[PDB]
């Protein structure tokens, strides 16, 4: 195909096909026409209302063969990642419901087990498959039940740490499972590591590898499943696709193909970012970059052309990224970790026990941070303030807008040791950039209104809604801009003044920054009514990122009635 | 009521509306009751800077108000505009940010005589040869849809390009595909001279419909409210479409509306006969002598110069239009049945022949002489005419024989040699006049194969393959070298060429041609063959494409005057 | 569901056992989803046929079956606002079989009307009035004990006008026994502006129950049966979905509000003000455009793409709309009010007492003048000469084509003054637009055609018919540009030079423009003789717009038969 559909396609055969089993009483003969139609209504749908794109096309024939030979939903199928899965949501009853997808109460963006008995394991970050796989099959098996696990995963998610501990565990127990290893050569970007030059190590594991076949020949597809589905032991089959498969434009383009918004101001904060990466790289030959396979979304993509000797993709290696940084920062060099917030999630070890423990100076650029949006709760940023502010030697920072992440990311590297610098996904308020390249004190907020008897102190990018709250109720605003050291002069003299401190933050409340500043006041004995504003405790559902910030109370009419209501 | 221009400006014409339409986004950000003003002052800039700088003029007169109308509801350059031949592209440049460099337009470094895509962005082909249009606009559309960039691709192609064969391959192709293009034929009734034919004829008439195509008009070509409006509702169809415009070449001065044919080109306001001149009274002269002569130009009787031919022997006289392909082939039919058939053509545009005069002339052995005009470096209408490959693409096919004339009187006696030999002969000279030497008015060939000793000398000889034998004279006259007039690339004249490697030290070969494959490769090739151990410099044309300048610059460039001759001579010795 | 439109006749065989309320009624509960699906089924069909107002009938198909379901229909009476969303209830109520007629000549009203059938308790066509009304048969019904219910249903765009507030708080006073049932899609025409539906009734005194799904119709029957024997005033708060059932329309309900029938001419009026307005606001930054909900259909749409700073949606408040901008224009602003004419009556004392008695700067552009088709008599812009003319320093112009229009919303626009220029909808004669923006003289016509013997005095878009009749009797032609100032000195030139002055105006002649012609003539002691040409004294029945027009004689043959028989 060459165009994306705008009026539903004419699919008489996946109409038939609306669940497994009434996929499993077509004849092999028409599984090729039934592929066919279902590309069109993937092109169609996603076209109706944006999403992954590109690695659901290449895998249209391997989710129908997978269905047609395996008796699902009793025998277990665990898709990793689940970006690929929207031809799997097509085949499992809800075909229909794809007009939802990634819309407030509408289908999520990934297999979900509370969405569907057809969806094994909740997904969103990456090499999770085999790990859950081979827990079904454990417990399958001690139940004495004969059902089979499957694990498809593609190349780029086989580069994490944990797919290598879940391969060598599965060896040792000899479980009755498959692994389907979806390879394209590549990940967002292209799939950079050892792993991919190599793509044998699986069968030195104990695994019975069997590959590469063609993982768009539904013949062969078919019957190489249907003989390892009844094999026993850890099976691997490598299979390969094309990114993309059956439309020539994202077979051309897979990088702008990955994902798509539906057809029809000021930078994103990754953009500001990544011109500040490059203006200090230019400006120090230390600085040294490092992405866990994540180029296009931290925006590294200039940096990475410019200073390619200055440039580390480690792959989806979380871990890795966060201790290579601390070697290289006991030589000397300056190493910026570029990571969202809930990826960092998994490198919580590596930066307290080698970075934070000893010191070294690694500057985190943590992106995504709050909620994300239509990606929904797997990949919200709600806790890196409270799970990086209790760790000593920790540079906590939360720029309010553009001009304030450039400042905060200077002072974050200049400063000699940890330091962290949070934002969200999207753009700011586009308030005028600083083009110099200067910090800010350490430790010291900016009072950006004053007012009377509420005192609204701001960590990060609500600092334009608290000033629409502040100037309806003539209150006091502070840009608190660090975490960790808290500006304690400052909260102490508000608290002194003001009859009311909130503290508003885009981080779970629970551990946040209004308890830092709680924390403050209670060791102090000053005992100010303080309102915490922040995430709830509680995963918010998938929905528009301003349909999820007035959810939690965090845009002005939320903000202002919690404030007023204290009051 | 329109106004008919009789005088070209003299000084830069007052365009305050053109000044503000400097590239086709800005020409968007006016208003359509604008344009029909800035048509005009288009036109008076146009006529002023062509005045500066000369060049082709009648065609891009005819297209003011198309290119205006194009660039207005296209999105260009996202938008892939392709121009056939270019020669009617200066509105288009004017309108591309080159306005103010049209001052330098055709002159060394400066703008060059067509769309160039290493010269701007909104060039998206190099045109010079006619009718690649339609079949670069159809690749470009087959690549666009595969990359899913919904461009518009658009080929604007007029009545004289039109009559080439590849036109019509790719007409035939793009309904094959069901491309998502637009095809504007821009049909005013000529070519250079008057367009002949019955592609000619039927477009009088009025299919493009029988083949897959959409067909639309005809429409005024100089209404620019019916061109915007046609041309918006065209943008947004799918599929092969076919948009028949008409224009009047030489729109809006009456000189070029009167003299379409004088007004194709022009020289800039304010010695002996060209060699074209030479041959048509060649041509002539022998027409009258013999009643077998027949004279075939692919739409060429004005540059190759059959215009008096055509005048006193029109039943003898054949225009093809620009079919280069069918001339080559037409006169080995006419050869066959005893007749004496002349192909007058280019020395660029016989490429286009190739096969034809491989396969249907020379592998026959067919009667048929080549009479190659622009052999060699042609000026300022640079790389894309540069006779540059005539001496190599002829000598490797068996049974041509392949002359190079030194002066006026050459070529009228190597064209009388080539006529009268039984077989396919080519005789190849350049653009412009040369030395003036007198003209032998009998008609009688030389002797095939020889080469005339214009100078004995010693030590150094100078094998001279066509018009550089007068630079060769000067400088063998310090080094007291002798200077051949070869005349022959094939058959070459070994019997000289094996005595004056054995009487000197150093053979040196000068030739108005690739040197790689050239007649001075022929003369390595025959020294090899002997084991002849003589030391041999090869002077000639580079191995890359000649920037656009004045003859005497580009000759310069590459060594081909006195200067460079003797520097490369004294070098190796 | 539905991606397409039915050609054919669907089979309904459900749907037609319920061709009335008291036959629907003898179904079951358990046959109501499937009846809703078939009366789906026929509206997409049938308005396919004819056309007319698509989405907002397809939201209510569900509320509609409940209500005659639930209540005792027609002696209960149900009044439905603004009835663009009854095709539902017209299909059942004995007409299903004659929606083959709907908005064609002689055939059922594009709204529900009391002389069409005895289930239409209450003519409706302008928006909000549904409470008022239903407030008044409740009262009427209590007075007379006859114990049957009221029941308004209401949109949330109509519930953004005044008077629906008023209607709220009067019923309130009373304690009157009434339903008031909020169908709340969060959409007007375009998007739902307001404070209104940002909050989108107990404190004004009634008993709120919701929200409730509007298309799960057990739930809908059940909660109706609830609240039917509840005394006082009941608000029940209903959520749908516009255009629900057909997958374009839910995707595109600005497109779909209304659709044309399945299968050249020059820019509708609406659009040349559309661009003259967009033309002005880039010339002069004083220009504010307002419109009362009718972004689409007076085109303010690229104005408020291009200035959203300068452009104002204020709900369905024609009210509210004109006394802005007299407020505006007390700063130092041009505010330029876009209003149907038939919806100017609505905001007549805000015209009167605060723009014209206080001589503001206001122009007011008035669309839809004159017959405005198949929307029938509820939508005649008829009166506007005759209701603003006699109001002191009002500007009134009746411009005759798109050049005509652009000058003259230019001449009001500069005028220091209260300026009303009025156009036809659809489209006019195409002629060329100049460019430029530059007002005419005030108070001057233009003789288009110098002739002898009667002389045709146009105010407005007939006057190329009136050129056409001209053509055969050689009549001199004005174009009058202006109803107030009259052009006096043109119009006594005339007077003394031929034997019959004809005035055309597609207006009431009761009061129109040629009344100040007979005015001025009467007032000079001319006695030439007159004869008024324009819209009858009674409301024309929909059809064509050339239909209707020539049902009033304001075509070339109707005012060349009325010269002729004057002469
Ligand atoms: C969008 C998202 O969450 C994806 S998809 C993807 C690479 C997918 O490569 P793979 O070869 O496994 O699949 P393919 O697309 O079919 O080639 C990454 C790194 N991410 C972000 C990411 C980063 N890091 C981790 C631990 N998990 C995730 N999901
Ligand atoms: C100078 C040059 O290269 C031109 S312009 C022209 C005819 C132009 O006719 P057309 O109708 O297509 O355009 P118009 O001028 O607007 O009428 C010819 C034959 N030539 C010489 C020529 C000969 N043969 C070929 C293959 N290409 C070219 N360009
Ligand atoms: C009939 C007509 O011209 C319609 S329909 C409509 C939208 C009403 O939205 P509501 O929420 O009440 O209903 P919905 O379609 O179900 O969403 C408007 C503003 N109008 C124009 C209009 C303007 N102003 C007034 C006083 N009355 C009307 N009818
Ligand atoms: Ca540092
Ligand atoms: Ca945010
Ligand atoms: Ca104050
Ligand atoms: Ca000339
Ligand atoms: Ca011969
Ligand atoms: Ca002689
Ligand atoms: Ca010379
Ligand atoms: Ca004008
Ligand atoms: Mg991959
Ligand atoms: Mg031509
Ligand atoms: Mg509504
Ligand atoms: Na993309
Ligand atoms: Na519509």
């Amino acid at each position: 195909l060459h165009e994306i559909p705008r009026e539903r396609p004419a699919t008489p055969l996946l109409d038939r096909a609306s669940s497994p089993a009434e996929l499993r009483r077509l004849g092999e003969a028409d599984l090729e026409t039934l592929a066919d139609e279902l590309r069109q209504y993937l092109l169609y749908t996603v076209g109706q209302t944006g999403g992954h794109f590109g690695a659901g096309l290449g895998v249209v024939e391997l989710t129908i063969a997978l269905h047609y030979v395996f008796d699902t939903p009793d025998d277990r199928l665990v898709w990793d990642v689940g970006h690929q899965a929207y031809p799997h949501k097509i085949l499992t009853e809800r075909r229909e419901l794809m007009g939802t997808l990634r819309q407030k109460n509408g289908l999520a963006a990934f297999p979900r087990r509370a969405e569907s008995e057809y969806d094994t394991f909740g997904v969103g970050h990456s090499s999770t498959s085999i790990s859950a796989a081979l827990g079904m099959a454990i417990a399958a098996r001690l139940q004495g039940k004969e059902r089979k696990s499957v694990a498809v995963i593609g190349d780029g998610a086989l580069t994490a740490g944990m797919a290598f501990e879940a391969l060598n565990h599965a060896s040792e127990v000899d479980a009755d499972m498959l692994v389907i290893l979806n390879d394209n050569d590549m990940s967002i970007s292209h799939n950079v590591g050892g792993l991919s030059n190599y793509l044998t190590l699986f069968e030195e594991l104990g695994w019975n590898y069997i590959g590469p076949i063609d993982g768009h020949d539904l013949p062969t597809l078919v019957a190489t499943l249907r003989n390892m589905r009844d094999m026993k032991g850890p099976q691997f089959l490598h299979v390969v696709t094309k990114k993309g498969k059956g439309f020539a434009p994202a077979e051309l383009d897979p990088i702008g193909y990955h994902a798509i918004t539906k057809l029809e101001g000021g930078p994103k904060y990754s953009s500001v970012f990544g011109q500040w990466l490059c203006d200090m790289a230019a400006q120090d030959a230390r600085l040294l970059g490092i992405t866990p396979a994540m180029k296009e979304g931290s925006d590294l993509v200039a940096f990475s052309e410019r200073y390619p000797e200055r440039y580390f993709d480690v792959a989806i290696a979380e871990q890795h990224a966060v201790t290579l940084a601390a070697g290289m920062a006991c030589e000397g060099m300056k190493p910026v970790v570029a990571i969202y917030s809930t990826f960092l999630q998994r490198a919580y070890d590596q930066l307290i026990h080698d970075v934070a423990v000893q010191h070294l100076d690694v500057l985190f650029a943590i992106d995504r941070a709050g909620l994300v949006g239509e990606d929904g709760p797997t990949h919200a940023g709600s806790f890196d303030i409270s799970y990086l502010r209790c760790i000593p030697g920790m540079l906590v920072m939360t720029p309010s807008d553009e001009d304030e992440l450039r400042k905060l990311l200077t002072t974050g590297y200049l400063f000699d040791g940890p330091a962290a610098v949070r934002y969200p996904r999207g753009s700011g308020p586009n308030h005028p950039i600083d083009p110099d390249l200067q910090p800010v004190e350490i430790g010291k907020g900016v009072v950006r209104r004053r007012g009377g008897r509420v005192a609204l102190l701001v960590f990060g990018v609500q600092l334009a809604e608290a000033m629409k709250v502040a100037e309806s109720l003539d209150a006091t605003v502070v840009d608190m801009r660090f975490v960790k050291p808290l500006d304690e002069a400052l909260v102490r003299e508000l608290a002194g003044s003001h009859e009311l401190l909130v503290t508003i933050e885009e981080n779970a409340v629970m551990g946040g920054a209004g308890s830092a500043v709680g924390e403050f006041l209670a060791s102090e004995g000053l005992e100010v009514p303080l309102l915490q504003l922040g995430l709830p405790d509680y995963y918010v559902e998938h929905a528009k990122p301003s349909e999820m910030l007035a959810e939690c109370g965090l845009d002005a009419a939320g903000i202002e009635k919690a404030v007023r209501q204290r009051l």
